[PDB]
């Protein structure tokens, strides 16, 4: 079968239409018109885009593909170098960095962080209780704060005080232009024009920023008994080499859980507060559970696990809007994919995360309603329809840490407030590479439930 293909622009091929600042947007628009399976074309490069899972799941078959850096993640790779993130999987500190960090996620590891992000959704909390009757919340704003401090601290033993500042911390200043310039490189056909001189510059001033971050945390760590993820980082041996990291690689290490442990988690809470005020009966549903399970001043780890229905909540979140929202691969060797197209050896294939999640095949005609009792018995759902947080051995790392941190804060935020959508919020998603909800503002009228302390 010949591959469906969008419109083009003479010599730049399809690259203009990714000159939008919603370029996941469109592609998904495209894949709407197109169908499962479309190629793209660019001076120089193709890829293909996927959405059905009947494709998607030969693809994440990986005797065949394995990961590949999509040209988003090598614009990242500039400054978050052979990290866990964008590292290729044969080069040595891919292994090595997931054999001496997968022990930070374990669930003895998960128990002590608990206290650490309660501090942090303590803090939450707070600060919303203290907002005066005629003030109203920035949602995202407030999450980034949240997730950034979280990881910071649980991570790093770092406080980055992010509500302690009305704007936002510096190193999410520098680390959002630095997303938005990898994503905006992504349309550029002539990268080296001197028109983009002062993209480069603020580029490398952002980076400078980010390392400069990085430095204090590595020098605090000096100055300071802990055993976290940046303990692992610094002494951690590879089972398999008995090496630890080198200090460039560890470097990079940080800055990349600095932004893959925040960023994405600020966007889920964010979607996830969006679809429970933009359907009453869910966050009935939602807050009746969060008040019958979370009966102490303050949650315990095994009472976020009972919060099944919050959950399920975040869940369908990342099913309608996944705030990573694709991931690439490659062709190990030739092969035939779907039995209708050839590939050829290195050839790139992107999986289109919500176009995937809005399969009607597997899901039903109603994809676009925001239904969590479809993930009442998760295992009911088809292996690979449902891939929020990637696949095989290139999944996500902090998976377990993401949910329970958004399962603990949506908890606590459900029991200790009502929510208004007082302006009745259309929404605006604003791209990174992640997706994020932008200018999505409440109110929150406090439940006067007193919060235990920290
Ligand atoms: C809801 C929140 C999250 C989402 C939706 C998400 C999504 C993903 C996805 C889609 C990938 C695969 C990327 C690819 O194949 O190119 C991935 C990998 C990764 N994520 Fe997450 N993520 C989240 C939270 C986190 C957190 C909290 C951490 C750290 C504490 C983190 C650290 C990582 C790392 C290090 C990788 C690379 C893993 C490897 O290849 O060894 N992520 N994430
Ligand atoms: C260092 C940690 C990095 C954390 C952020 C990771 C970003 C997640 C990637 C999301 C995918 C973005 C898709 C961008 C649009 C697109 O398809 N571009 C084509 C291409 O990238 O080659």
């Amino acid at each position: 079968k010949e591959m469906p293909q969008p419109k083009t622009f003479g010599e730049l091929k399809n690259l203009p239409l990714l000159n939008t600042d919603k370029p996941v947007q469109a592609l998904m628009k495209i894949a709407d018109e197109l169908g499962e399976i479309f190629k793209f074309e660019a001076p120089g490069r193709v890829t293909r885009y996927l959405s059905s899972q009947r494709l998607i799941k030969e693809a994440c078959d990986e005797s065949r593909f394995d990961k590949n850096l999509s040209q988003a993640l090598k614009f990242v790779r500039d400054f978050a170098g052979d990290g866990e993130f964008t590292s290729w999987t044969h080069e040595k500190n891919w292994k090595k960095a997931h054999n001496i960090l997968l022990p930070s996620f374990s669930q003895q590891a998960m128990k002590g962080y608990h206290a650490m992000m309660v501090d942090i959704a303590v803090q939450l909390v707070q600060k919303w209780e203290r907002l005066n009757a005629d003030e109203h919340i920035e949602v995202p704003e407030d999450m980034t704060r949240l997730t950034l401090d979280t990881i910071g601290l649980c991570g790093f033993n770092y406080r980055f005080n992010s509500f302690y500042r009305d704007q936002p911390h510096p190193f999410i200043t520098s680390m959002v232009r630095a997303l938005d310039e990898a994503m905006n490189k992504l349309q550029r056909a002539n990268p080296d024009d001197p028109a983009y001189d002062e993209n480069k510059r603020q580029f490398q001033e952002d980076i400078k920023v980010m390392n400069d971050l990085v430095d204090k945390i590595i020098a605090d760590r000096k100055a300071s008994q802990s055993d976290d993820l940046l303990t692992h980082m610094l002494n951690g041996k590879d089972p398999e080499t008995g090496e630890p990291l080198d200090d460039e690689n560890i470097r990079y290490q940080i800055i990349t859980f600095l932004i893959a442990g925040h960023e994405t988690t600020s966007g889920l809470l964010s979607f996830a507060l969006y679809f429970l005020v933009k359907n009453p009966h869910v966050l009935q549903k939602a807050a009746e559970e969060a008040a019958r399970v979370l009966v102490d001043p303050v949650p315990s780890y095994k009472q976020v696990k009972q919060l099944k229905y919050v959950g399920m909540v975040l869940n369908e979140a990342l099913r309608l809007w996944p705030t990573a929202p694709a991931f690439s691969l490659y062709a190990k060797e030739d092969t035939v994919l779907g039995g209708e197209y050839p590939l050829e050896k290195g050839d790139e294939l992107m999986v289109l995360i919500p176009q995937l999640h809005r399969d009607k095949t597997i899901w039903g005609d109603d994809v676009e309603e925001f239904r969590p009792e479809r993930f009442e018995n998760p295992s009911a759902i088809p292996q690979h329809a449902f891939k929020p947080f990637g696949n095989g051995q290139r999944a996500c790392i902090g998976q377990q840490f993401a949910l329970h941190e958004a399962t603990l804060v949506l908890g606590m935020m459900l029991k200790h407030f009502d929510f208004e959508d007082h302006t009745n919020y259309e929404l605006d998603i604003k791209e990174t590479l992640t997706l994020k909800p932008e200018g999505f503002v409440v109110k929150a009228k406090s439940k006067k439930i007193p919060l235990g302390g920290i």
